This record gives C-alpha cells, structure tokens and sequence, in this order.
C-alpha cells in the first residue's frame, strides 16, 4: 500500500513500455506519481496513458538524460512541484541499431560510450539529484537484462552497458546506503516494446524462453512492475544491491 | 494480502526463530498458517507463540525432515485437515557443533552428511509432498546464507550444505516450474538465533555487518518474514530459482 | 611447466577415455611420477595396459574405494611410504544412481542423494585431509566438476547438487589449507564423450548444443582437461586458489 | 611452457612495477618475442632500460595511445609490418582522474565516467579488431581487471565500473571471435605497488585486509600474474575462453 508515497518513473514511451507496466501497479497500490520523458512524442502518449491512471494530476517533465542540466534542473523542479519522493524507477537505455547486430568487434568508440552514457551512466547522476529529494532515505531501481551478466548472441553494445549498470547499480547501494538509500535492479526476461525492435533475433530469443525457461513462458511488464513495487517499498527493507530476476527462472539454468 | 491463503511454515524454535519472523509477516497479511515443528520442546514453545499471532485456530504437526514418512504423513495430513496449500517456507537446518568450529578437513563423514541430508535434501521431500497440496500452483521458499557462496571462517560443515541447497533450488525451480510451483531462497543476514549460537565467532560476524555493510546496520526476522512474503505471493509471479539476498547489500560488497 | 622431481596422485581412472587419463598423459609428458588410485579390480586391469603408453619406470596402483576412511587412509599412508612425500592430487571421482540421473529431480530418493553427496563431495574433504600429511612443504588439490553445479540443467539432478557441493567444498579446503601452503581448484570441464556420461540423460544432445553454441563452436578433450591441470597442479598457478577454471570451448560465458 | 617461436604484444609497461613487466619477464624467459606499446614518452623511456634485464635480441617499441582510433589501427599495422603475424596480446591499460577516484561514487561527473569506460574497457574492443588481423590463424588476447569489477569495494568507484564493463567486454569479445579461434580473458590480479595503485585510497589496508584473510594469507606480485598471463597465452590454456581467472591468494573465494 503506497498512499502518502511519491515516485519517479523515468522512460515510458509508450503502452507496451516496460515503465508503463511499473506505472500502472503503483497507481493501483496508490502511489502519486511523476513521469519523465525525452521524445515529445512520448509526452503525447503519456498524455493519452495517463487517462487509464488514477492520478489526479499529470506530473510530466522532460529530461534527456544526455544533459546534466536537464537531470538537475528537472528533479529541482519536481522536489518544487510535490516535494519529498519515496523512489525513483529507471527504465532508460539507448544504443545505435548498427551496434545491436553482426560483430561485436566492430563496435565504434562513439557507438560504444553513447550506450554507457545513456543506459549506465544516466543511473549515476539521477541517483545523486533523486538524493536530493529523499532526506528521510528511499529506493531506486533500474532495468537490466541478462546480457549484462553472459555474452548473448547480438545484445552486443549493450551486455556491456548492462554489466556496467549493474556494478553501478553496486557501487551506488554502497554510497547511498549510509542515507537510508537502497539501490536494485531489475532483470527483466525479453518483452516485446519499441527498444525491443532493434534487438537482432529477438523472436528467437522470446520462444526460447517459452521452450526451456522453467516457467515455460514469458513475462510481461506488470510482472516487471509487481517486482518493482516489492523494490520500491519497505517490503523490501534489508535488500539493497540487488538484482531480481523477472524471467521464469531463465538466469537459473543452462 | 494474503487472505484465504495458507502456508505451511517449517522451523520454527521460539521466538527468535527466523521463521516466526515469517510468521507474523504472514498472519497479518491474512493468511491461514499451519506449522511443523520436531521436539516437544518446540510443541510446547509453540502453544505460546501463537497467541501473539491472529491465528483463530492452531494447526501444528510434528515433523523430523530425517523420516520420509513423517513428511509424508505429515503432508497428508495437512490436506486432509485444511485442504491445498498456497506455499511452504522452509526454515531448516543442523550441523554438529564441532564441524561448526576449527578445520574443514576434519569434518567426519557423518557429520558431513548429517548437515546435507537436514540442511538439504530435506527441502527435496518437502517439496515432492506439498506439490501434492498445490494442484494450481504454488510458491516455496527455503532460508540459506552467503557461506553458501563463499567460504566463512568456521560455517565450515554448513556452508557445503548451504551451497547444496541452493543449488537444490534451481533444480527443484526447473522441475516444478512446469507445475506454477515456483521456487526461491532468502539468503538472510545474521541474526542472533537459537541455532546461530552454534556457529563459530558469531558475535564477531555481526558486528562486522554493522560496519562494513552498504546499510551498515543488521537486518531481522521481520525482514525476512517482509521478502517471504513477496516471495510466497503473486507480487513474484515470473521470479523462480532466484536467491534474494535480505542482508543490508553485504552480498554484493567485498 | 617442466614436472620432473615431481609426484602426483590421479583419482579415477577406469579406461582409455577417463578424464583422469588426460590429465595422466600431460603429466607423464611433462616428466612427473605418477601413482593411480582405482576402486573396481576392472579398473586397474584397465591401468595395467593403459600404462604401457605412459613413460613411468613402475606401477604405483592403489584401490581406494573414496566410500571407506579406512581405504583412504591407509592408502595415503600407503602411498607415502611406497613414494615418500607429494606435490598434489588430481580428484576425478563422482557417482550417481541411474534412476537418479533422468527425469524428475523432485522424486529422488534420500538415498541417491546422499550416496551422490558422498562419493563425488565428501571423498574431496578427506582426501584432502590425507593428502596433506604428505604435504610437508605444501602442494595442490585439483577436482573435477561441471557446469551443473552452477545453474540448474536438464537431467543431471541429482549430480549437479553433488558438483554444487563440491564447488564449495574446494573454496573451504582452500580457506583451510592455504596456510599451509596448499592449494584447491576445481576444472569446470566441458562434456566429454565417457563411461560415467553414458548414465547421463540426453548427452548426444548437450555435446551438439556445444558445437553450435558455445564461442570455440567445438567439444573439449581429456588432453585439454589435462592441459590446464598441469597449470593447476604447477607452480604456475601459484597465487591460485579456490578458483573454478572453465575447460568449455567458453560456454559457461553465454546464455 | 614452450613459446619460442611465438610473438606477443604487451601494452602498458610504464615502470619496473608494471604488473605487464612481471608478465615480460615470464614472457622472456619462456622464449617467446616481444613488441611491446607505450603511451608517454617516458615509459617508453623506462621499457628501454628494463629491455636490458631481457633476452630480448631487438626492441620494438610503439607509441599508442588507446584513446586514438588511428593510434591503434596504425600502431598494429606498423606491428604487422615488422615482426609478421602475432600470437596474442597481454593489455594491461587503465585510467581514471583522482578526482573521480577518491570521492563518493554518486558524485562521479560524467566525463570522468566516460575517460574510464574509453580508456579502460572500450579499448580492449578496439586493440582486439586491430590485432585480429595480425592473427589469422588464431590466437590468445588477455586483459586485467580487478576484484572491485564483481562487488562495491570502497574507493574503487569509477574503476569498478569500468572493470564491470571490461569483463563483460571480454566475454562479448571472446563470443564474437572464438569462431576466428581466438581465446579472449582476463586475470582478476590482487593488489600490488604499482604507479596507478597510487590513486587508489586505502590501498595500505586493502594489501593489509589479504594478508590477514586471503586464504595463503600473502598478496601476490607482477610475476605471478605474469605466469598465469604464459598459460592464458599459451596452448596449456586451449579449452578456455571468455574466463576470468583470478590471482589474488584465493580472496575473491571468501567473505
Ligand atoms: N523489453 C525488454 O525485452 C527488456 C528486457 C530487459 C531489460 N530492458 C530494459 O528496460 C528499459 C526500458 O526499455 P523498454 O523495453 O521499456 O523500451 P522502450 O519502451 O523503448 O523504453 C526505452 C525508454 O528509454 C528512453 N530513453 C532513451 N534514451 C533516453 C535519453 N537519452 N534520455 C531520456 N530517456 C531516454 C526512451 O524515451 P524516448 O522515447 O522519449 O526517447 C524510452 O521511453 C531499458 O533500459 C531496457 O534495456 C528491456
Ligand atoms: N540466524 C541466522 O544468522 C541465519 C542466517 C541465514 C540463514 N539462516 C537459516 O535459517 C534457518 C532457521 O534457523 P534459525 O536461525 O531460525 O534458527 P532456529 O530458531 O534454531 O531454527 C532452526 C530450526 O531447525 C529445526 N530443525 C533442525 N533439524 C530438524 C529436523 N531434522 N526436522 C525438523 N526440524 C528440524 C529446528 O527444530 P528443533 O528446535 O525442533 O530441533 C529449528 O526449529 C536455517 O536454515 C538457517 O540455516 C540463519
Ligand atoms: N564426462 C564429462 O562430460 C564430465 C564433464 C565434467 C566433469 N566430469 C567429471 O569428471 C570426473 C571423472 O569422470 P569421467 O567423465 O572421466 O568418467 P569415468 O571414466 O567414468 O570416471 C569416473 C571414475 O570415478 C571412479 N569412482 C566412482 N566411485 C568411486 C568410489 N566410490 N571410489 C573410488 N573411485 C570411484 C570410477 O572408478 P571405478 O570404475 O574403478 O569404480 C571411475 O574411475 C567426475 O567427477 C565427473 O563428474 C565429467
Ligand atoms: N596494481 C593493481 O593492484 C591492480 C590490480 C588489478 C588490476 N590492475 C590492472 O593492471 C593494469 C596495469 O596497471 P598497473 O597496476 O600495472 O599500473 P601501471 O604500471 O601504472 O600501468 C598503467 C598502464 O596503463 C597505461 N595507460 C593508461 N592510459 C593509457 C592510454 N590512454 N593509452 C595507452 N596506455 C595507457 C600506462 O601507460 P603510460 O604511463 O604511458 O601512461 C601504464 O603503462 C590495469 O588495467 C590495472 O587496472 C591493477
Ligand atoms: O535492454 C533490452 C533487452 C531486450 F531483451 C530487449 C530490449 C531492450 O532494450 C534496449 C535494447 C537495445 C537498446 C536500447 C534498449
Ligand atoms: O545457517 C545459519 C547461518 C548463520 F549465520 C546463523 C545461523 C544459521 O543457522 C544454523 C547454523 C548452523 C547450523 C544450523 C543452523
Ligand atoms: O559430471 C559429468 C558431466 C557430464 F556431462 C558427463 C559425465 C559426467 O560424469 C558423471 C555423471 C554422473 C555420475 C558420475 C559421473
Ligand atoms: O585497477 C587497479 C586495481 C588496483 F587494486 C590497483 C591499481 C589499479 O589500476 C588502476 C589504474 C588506473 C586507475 C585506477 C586504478
Ligand atoms: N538414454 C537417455 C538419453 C541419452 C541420449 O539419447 O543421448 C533417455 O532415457 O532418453
Ligand atoms: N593514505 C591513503 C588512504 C589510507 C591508507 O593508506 O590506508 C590515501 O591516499 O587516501
């Protein structure tokens, strides 16, 4: 029961976005909420998603995550809007469609740093503005996948920006932790959304979890979402550092 | 919440058993609670502790995990007084003390053994029976620690056994998970315990969670019972095999 | 990775394909003694012809069923009298029912369980233990293990709670015995074609999955298992403890 | 071991304490040729009188930069052109601003973020595509990370990171080249004097904390990296890939 509580929920796009899942459990558990977007196009969706909601208000700002100022500047302005927020979910990550397929080895610098600024980095410097706005200490979870923890046939770029959000997702629960801050992520099992599309072998990848995974099944994002409201609340109160599988058991198996 | 839901908890001592944590999270939550106990010692501690819960009436069978068909009987029995069951949390383990001490390579056979067959398998038999009580689906979960992972000065005899059993997870997660039966492990902190005044230097391991841990605080049987909770429900729905970590991130610290 | 003036116990040869005889023809090359340990009488019969391709002066073979403390131990005594001191042991001994080894992981019986936690865990501990005692100036310990042990695979049940055991269990010799300067490892072998893998459900599959699969696309040999042994059981790994090193074709590094 | 005939390329000698010189003077001693790759001018300076404690016959030094694309692919191509095909690379490059290091890591800036990531992971991407070409019948590429890569260790912070990234890297790595037959790992090295351990705070009690609880109860050096580097190198290693062998005195196997 999240009443009184106020979180971020950071990159929803869309109606299939995993974010969207998070947002619809924690309006239904009774959360205020605030949305954070980078495309006006994602506004615009977010505007006709919010009708679905129960929140009185639409609370949406626009942060690109590339920006330092728009990090900062945005959460000061939510803190000036509804004040105090109990936790922040992260669902943001971005790479070029040409380093999510072919070789690994041909990935450019370029290429290569935009993922970890977006899908890694990001995490860093929301966490120290989301600080900000959590005195009495709170909760942030970010979205991961398996392909930060094995070499998975071309995820390429971005394994690599997933192993790095996940030891940021380490080293923050250690900062933070001393504030009463806990900091997790979710690993969610494959799901068609948007980003989904320039994963190459994508339909491979959901029917091989259907065939082998233990739950023989894929999940979807309000399962993502029920996990992230577990996380985000004081459920989970002596966890922190962790990473959640939402995936029908598919990281517990070879 | 946990209404017309009911759980079978095993383990539990006095009041300072890790389970009974369990058990008030639950019996809060709404939930009809059965429990099983070994000695009479417990039989009788047992009478005691649950005036403090809410259960309107007590449903406690006597089970050594040593005999098959006292876990077989015991099940039986269960359903026969109280129909299918939602979920078991398991809450059992023992060594001799002299293999919780000292050297590694002393460790006799029997003792050996002693701790895999209690600490273990016993979560195999269990499991076999309450599938039988769970004809839709249901959630199990077992108590481990981070000697399981990692070798700890004197957990020694434990340890292996610990690591058996969470591999016993990911085993008994892949063979049910086509039955809904998911499967998971709460890895919990230290915590001052009957049991745990059998470990080697156990004072010693609690303070150095206070300072060294991202919380830099210990976690309690509360916590766990909290995280038992999402584990036991539909809140998990989608999470098998896993191993959540309630011990302040001090898995994830070296 | 010159191996004269050094002697090595190999646990678990039964026949031509063995893991263990791997090991034994890396060791034998480099120049080591070599001392066999079998349990069934077939075994050493198996020994006695296999060493004739070796390069050893004489037969050092000895019956140590892992089931009994006194065939250790007296064995190891046995051993260390016959040879004098060691420098390190080759673990390579695993057994499950067959019933327990297809199926249902959830029906196995209390006894396959323990007798699998028995032979292919415990016998490390107190081999180890043994071991030692001819180990004054130190040595290494190498098991033999599978991916098994480490994420939840078809049909091997019961064995890979018996691997899962045993990875622990060589991390906590390890804490135990590094002081005195001996070393615990484990190889982490990719399937290979043998008699034990003949009770293993659906093998013809997993060895397949490998060839399409895994980085090197290729299946693993007994010499390569064998390769990295001498690493372990050298002092080139020197520093190295309680470590798990994949033989695989690097399998264990995707999903 | 045997590697004469075999050509390596070490990147990141700065000093005598470079950890990359323990492996050189394994290297060296095992038989094998050496070109070895400098970043400021001074190191090349130092390699250049640390080549007199070496067999080697001719120095081949190479200023490259792993922040330059073109340092890299010119660097390589000049490589090729005066030693032919090469056997493997040992890289042994990082970097990171004080700044960043002694902080709290949520106070990291971006650009200090991304120097790590560039300098200490992505160029491992970038250093393998090059030297893939010199390798056309395969070979062996091993980089260096540390045990703060696998869990928060106090003042690490912006290296862990990047040593999150670089073991991921070498897994993605070794998957998309294995087919090419070219193994690709990394040593998780415990601690040691070194120029770079300089920015790194507590380093005293982080050589104090093995000591009192790695299992051998000791820290490591350049050479015993070094010899583990001969074997990852070299054909003992053929199963293994995508591995990340750790040569700290047993400490990643305990808490
Ligand atoms: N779907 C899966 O199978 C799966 C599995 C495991 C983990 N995940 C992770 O879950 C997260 C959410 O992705 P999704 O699958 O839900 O896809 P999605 O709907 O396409 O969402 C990705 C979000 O990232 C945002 N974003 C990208 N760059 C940004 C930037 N520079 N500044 C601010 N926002 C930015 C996008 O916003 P704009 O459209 O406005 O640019 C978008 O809302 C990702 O981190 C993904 O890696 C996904
Ligand atoms: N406390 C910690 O720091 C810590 C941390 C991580 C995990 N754990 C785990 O938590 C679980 C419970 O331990 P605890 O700390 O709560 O201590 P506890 O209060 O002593 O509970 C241990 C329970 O094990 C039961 N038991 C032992 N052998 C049994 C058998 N053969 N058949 C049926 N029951 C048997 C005991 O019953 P009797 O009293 O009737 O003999 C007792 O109820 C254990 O699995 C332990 O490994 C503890
Ligand atoms: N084959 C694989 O794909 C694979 C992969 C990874 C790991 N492994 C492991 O490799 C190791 C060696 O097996 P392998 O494949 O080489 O098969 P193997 O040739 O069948 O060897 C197994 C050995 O175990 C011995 N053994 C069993 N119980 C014993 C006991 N109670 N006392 C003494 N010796 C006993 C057998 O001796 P007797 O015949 O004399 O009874 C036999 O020599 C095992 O630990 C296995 O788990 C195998
Ligand atoms: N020492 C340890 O405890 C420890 C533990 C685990 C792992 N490691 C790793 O071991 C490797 C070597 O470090 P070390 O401890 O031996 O320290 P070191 O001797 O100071 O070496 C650092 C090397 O990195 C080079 N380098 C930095 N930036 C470069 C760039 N942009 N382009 C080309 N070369 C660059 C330096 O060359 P220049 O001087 O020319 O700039 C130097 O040769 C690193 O990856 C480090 O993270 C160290
Ligand atoms: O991280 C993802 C995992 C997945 F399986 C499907 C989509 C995912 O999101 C993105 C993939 C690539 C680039 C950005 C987001
Ligand atoms: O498993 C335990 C771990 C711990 F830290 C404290 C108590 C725990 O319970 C037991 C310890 C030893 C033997 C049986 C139970
Ligand atoms: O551990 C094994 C793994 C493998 F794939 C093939 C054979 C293996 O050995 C045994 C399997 C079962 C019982 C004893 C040894
Ligand atoms: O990665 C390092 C780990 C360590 F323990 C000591 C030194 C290390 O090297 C560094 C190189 C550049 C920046 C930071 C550390
Ligand atoms: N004989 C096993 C399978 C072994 C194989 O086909 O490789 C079974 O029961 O189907
Ligand atoms: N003096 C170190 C930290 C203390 C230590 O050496 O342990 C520093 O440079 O901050």
């Amino acid at each position: 029961n999240l009443e009184n509580k106020t979180y971020v929920i950071m990159g929803i796009a869309n109606k299939r976005s995993i974010a969207f899942g998070v947002a619809k459990v924690l309006d239904q558990l009774g959360a205020k909420l605030v949305f954070t977007y980078r495309k006006e196009r994602s506004r615009k969706e977010l505007e006709k998603l919010l009708e679905q909601l129960n929140q009185p208000e639409a609370h949406l700002y626009q942060i690109d995550v590339q920006s330092d100022e728009e990090v900062i500047n945005g959460f000061e302005q939510i803190g000036k809007d509804v004040g105090n927020i109990d936790g922040v979910y992260h669902s943001i990550a971005f790479a070029n469609m040409e380093d999510l397929r072919g070789r690994f080895s041909e990935t450019s610098r370029e290429g290569f740093l935009l993922a970890q600024d977006i899908s890694s980095y990001s995490l860093t410097i929301v966490a120290h503005e989301a600080k900000k706005l959590m005195p009495e200490g709170g909760s942030i979870v970010a979205t991961t996948y398996l392909g930060g923890e094995f070499a998975v046939q071309n995820y390429n770029v971005m394994g690599v920006a997933k192993a790095s959000l996940e030891a940021n997702v380490k080293y923050l629960a250690l900062d933070l932790g001393p504030d009463n801050i806990r900091v997790n992520a979710i690993s969610a099992g494959p799901i068609r959304t948007l980003s989904a599309k320039g994963v190459g072998g994508f339909n491979t990848i959901l029917k091989e979890i259907e065939e082998r995974a233990p739950l023989k099944r894929n999940v979807d994002q309000v399962e993502v979402g029920k996990t992230a409201a577990y996380l985000l609340s004081d459920l989970s109160s002596g966890v922190t550092g962790e990473n959640i599988h939402v995936d029908s058991g598919f990281h517990a198996i070879k």
